């Protein structure tokens, strides 16, 4: 049985670790949809979606590393999914260390115009274990 709601966590970025924005984390009828919140307002869409049977890899790769698949993804502007989606994307999840703490890290799509570069996301490992029940 899942407790939360909806929760808003910060997000990392890739240039060097850098500061996106907000990552709200909400519990649907069917599976979990998030959303991203950049900038003042500012940027507000789907960053990505996954159904029911997934709920339970979600929540173990954010608060111990793994793996998902998400129903949709769209990530943010740089990402090649951003106008379109895509569909059926596996999300790998791992444990990192950014300055003495510890992170969900995880790869998102390719970037728009370049030869298989991709966007980095990291999450505070202590914000996603405290809300993910």
């Amino acid at each position: 049985k899942i407790e939360f709601s909806e929760f808003t966590v910060k997000i990392k970025n890739k240039n060097n670790w850098a500061d996106l924005g907000d990552l709200v984390v909400r519990k649907e009828e069917d599976g979990i949809e998030t959303g991203l919140n950049v900038g003042k307002a500012g940027y507000t869409a789907t960053f990505f979606s996954l159904e029911e049977s997934e709920v339970n890899n979600f929540i173990k790769a954010m608060t111990e590393g793994g793996s998902f698949k998400t129903s949709l993804y769209y990530g943010y502007k740089d990402e090649q999914s951003n106008a379109n989606g895509i569909q059926n994307k596996e999300i790998i999840t791992k444990i990192e260390k950014i300055d003495d703490f510890e992170y969900i890290t995880f790869l998102g799509d390719k970037i728009k115009d370049s030869g298989d570069k991709v966007v980095e996301y990291a999450i505070l490992l202590e914000d996603l274990k405290k809300n993910l029940k």
